[PDB]
């Protein structure tokens, strides 16, 4: 039974409980242990240990940054539902993410996003998905953002064409002064838009105030933003134990008319001093001084919202060199069929199983690698720029093979990982 968690839906720039019609405010915490990552929601002995404490905290939402899609999550997701708890979930994972230094939106990242969506979308208490987390994070990598927007578009379209509930897809951003206005506007401009927007917000440290923290300014900054907005992280730890007095302001009347709440960072203590509990060496939960403060603050918080009943495409920011360099034109939807046909017909392949940059530098000096390049500044995306890194390398190696012209099945690069594709000879 998921009775205690009706699906949340989005109307205008607010969240609403789809049964009651009452505005939904996130009172949350990040929940992630440090496959490279650990999936606490796929291990009942972990998630069932912590839910009682999460209940004590009084949270109604968790943020999870990575799950393993090959594992079951029904037991943990049901247990969360039985305590009124929802999940915000990143589609990416540290080893499969849009690389902000060398961005791409390709079939390999798309397949990861699809796997998570297919693993998690049957749960009514899945609040939403993030299509990226702080990808662009300063003025030197703004050109990463068109790739995120494409991913937002393709994730929404995949969900739309599936049989699943239409779970919203949004974005989570950082708080860099030079980029934050342009980023906010970019992700709701043009024909593609985030469904919701999270900011990792650390401006309020210790016993600050609404005016002095910068919260007042951020609030008036985001007034009228056409999609729901919230703190996907908060909790500056400059002063400890964290008083979490930012919570009184966030759910106060001035802020609750704008923001849909926030999630504290985070549950587990991991030698970074952001936890509210520490797991001891007997695998038990030790409560830390921050805990009571977060608990009492969430407990006093009583956001007053409006009910669902009582409740011009935005222009994209112009380009300026060194300031904003995200083109409005987005890359195409990654095409697994087109790309999988490269695996079938190319004479020379490379197995994934790095030295990619060396190999690229080498091969792209001998043949024209335009067709695998993707430029988020200029909005120029090559025909095979959506394929995987291996397929792109294989394409260029095969072009060099054909240009040399020996036809002796002898791929013009030495590496254990290079092989001649016998399937290429069999008469996409
Ligand atoms: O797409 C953008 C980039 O994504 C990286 O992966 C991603 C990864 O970095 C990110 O990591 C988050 C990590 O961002 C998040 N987090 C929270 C914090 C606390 O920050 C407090 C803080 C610290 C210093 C500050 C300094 C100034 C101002 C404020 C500050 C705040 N630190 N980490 O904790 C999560 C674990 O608890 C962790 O999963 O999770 C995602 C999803 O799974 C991967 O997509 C990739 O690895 C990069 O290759 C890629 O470029």
């Amino acid at each position: 039974s998921f009775e205690k968690t009706p699906a949340i839906k989005i109307v205008g720039n607010k969240f609403f409980d789809s049964e009651s019609g009452e505005q939904f405010f996130i009172k949350g915490i990040a929940y992630q242990l440090q496959t490279s990552y650990i999936d606490a929601l796929a291990d009942p002995k972990i998630c069932l240990r912590d839910i009682p404490f999460l209940k004590m905290l009084g949270v109604n939402t968790l943020r999870v940054y990575a799950i393993d899609p090959t594992k079951s999550h029904d037991i943990c997701m049901e247990a969360l539902s039985a305590e009124g708890m929802y999940v915000l979930l990143d589609l990416s994972e540290p080893d499969i993410s849009i690389n902000r230094e060398n961005p791409s939106w390709d079939v390999h990242i798309f397949e990861r996003y699809k796997s998570v969506i297919d693993a998690m979308s049957s749960f009514p208490n899945l609040l939403g998905y993030f299509a990226g987390n702080e990808v662009t994070n300063d003025h030197t990598n703004t050109f990463a953002s068109p790739f995120v927007k494409a991913a937002i578009r393709d994730a929404k379209e995949y969900i739309s064409h599936s049989n699943h509930r239409k779970i919203p897809v949004g974005y989570s951003t950082n708080d860099d002064a030079m980029t934050r206005d342009n980023l906010a506007r970019y992700f709701v401009c043009g024909d593609v838009k985030a469904d919701f927007y999270g900011i990792n917000m650390y401006e309020w440290c210790g016993y600050s105030t609404y005016g002095t923290s910068g919260y007042r300014e951020r609030t008036k900054e985001f007034e009228g933003y056409p999609i729901p907005v919230f703190f996907s992280e908060f909790g500056c730890n400059l002063v400890r134990p964290r008083p979490f007095t930012e919570v009184s302001a966030l759910y106060g009347n001035k802020m609750s008319s704008v923001w849909s709440g926030g999630l504290a960072y985070m549950y587990f203590e991991e030698e970074n001093e952001y936890g509210v509990v520490k797991i001891n060496d007997n695998d038990g939960v030790d409560i830390l001084p921050d805990f009571k403060n977060l608990k009492k603050e969430f407990a006093k918080a009583d956001p007053k919202g409006i009910t669902e009943e009582e409740y011009e495409s935005v222009e994209c920011p112009h380009i300026a060199v060194g300031v904003w360099e995200a083109n409005e034109k987005l890359p195409e939807t990654p095409d697994r069929s087109k790309c999988a046909c490269l695996d079938e017909i190319l004479p020379c392949e490379i197995v994934p199983f790095g030295k990619y940059e060396e190999y690229f530098s080498y091969l792209c000096s001998k043949v024209d690698c335009s067709d695998i390049l993707a430029n988020g500044k200029t909005g120029e995306y090559g025909e095979f720029s959506d394929c995987s890194v291996e397929q792109k390398l294989s394409l260029q190696l095969s072009k060099l093979y054909c240009k040399i012209g020996a036809n002796d099945r002898h791929c013009p690069l030495n590496d254990k990982n290079v092989y001649f594709n016998l399937e290429s000879l069999q008469p996409c």
